[PDB]
């Protein structure tokens, strides 16, 4: 699995739970091309979006729609989404998790990169 | 001022000099205008983006250019950039702050709204 | 002003205000002495801490009173305080500026050092 | 497994490898007693800290010792460690992750507490 996405919640001290993600892949045209989605675990986890021989190199955006997330907890949030922009396996092929940290004004993304 | 932009190093402990910022504006058919842009002065920051009338309420997008700036320093890093994408709500007179904090492979937005 | 502090509260996208701070600097025996304490400001800083006479080299710790401010609000908070423990050292005139970035189950600190 | 630490390192994108973890628990007298300690694995990770039996209800403080963890690195940081002081089971048995993310002048930190 090359690609995981993991989301918590700051104001819970939770995972972020059923959370929508959206991956998307840079084409050849400056288009930006859907590439994989789904929804965050109980554990605030999201697995199996792609396959190694998919996931080849290039620039990736991972969506996270924190806004949703938020107003359906009852608050209405600053941002729209949290967004990660990245290029992938320019260095060889790695696993990636995007991690996020989420609160209704802010939020943190890191990115652990293993070989 | 209703729109102003603070960026900060985590790796250095300082401001984030010479950082390139692009505002966007969403459009009536989900396409996104360029709206302003500059660079982060010495103390990090970016002021005198847009006036009180032409900030009106809206989708917007700033866009952070965090690759360059960690490629001037000598340091690879994970993210093309760092966006921050939210509404601007008439809710009384608002000021926007949007404030990052980068480090080569997270980074951390703020969003302080005072009036 | 040698020693500044900026607490901000990313629940609500505001400066924190009235959080209660306290500085402490170690002393010659691995104990620690009280050295300054205020409340935060309306803007969420707090200035006048100490002069640069006295603000030598040293171990300090900044203590930040996030879980009576929670409190306030009506949150239940995970932290008791947020602590900034730190070594100050002469390496040409430098200002520190301790930011604290608060939510209920996780808070961010960065430090600004500044000529 | 009731208490749990999780350390990532912002700079390398990678588990933060062999950070020293102390515990303390605070006492009858205002006094901090060790509780437990360990070193991060490979994985980042620092488990096995406590049992349930032996996790009462208190005050206790997880210092992650991120000066020499740096320092190994060849990075002269701004924090002496990263401190997280809480309350823990004063609601119940809980199962607490500490996580922190670290950079030289910067550092997050946030509690999953799940039941």
């Amino acid at each position: 699995c090359p690609l995981m996405v993991k989301v918590l919640d700051a104001v819970r001290g939770s995972p972020a739970i059923n959370v929508a993600v959206h991956v998307f892949r840079k084409a050849a045209a400056d288009t930006w091309e859907p590439f994989a989605s789904g929804k965050t675990s109980e554990s605030g986890e999201l697995h199996g979006l792609t396959t190694e021989e998919e996931f080849v190199e290039g620039i990736y955006k991972v969506e996270i729609d924190t806004k949703s997330y938020w107003k359906a907890l009852g608050i209405s949030p600053f941002h729209e989404h949290a967004e990660v922009v990245f290029t992938a396996n320019d260095s060889g092929p790695r696993r990636y998790t995007i991690a996020a940290l989420l609160s209704p004004y802010s939020y943190s993304t890191m990115a652990v990169v293993t070989n």
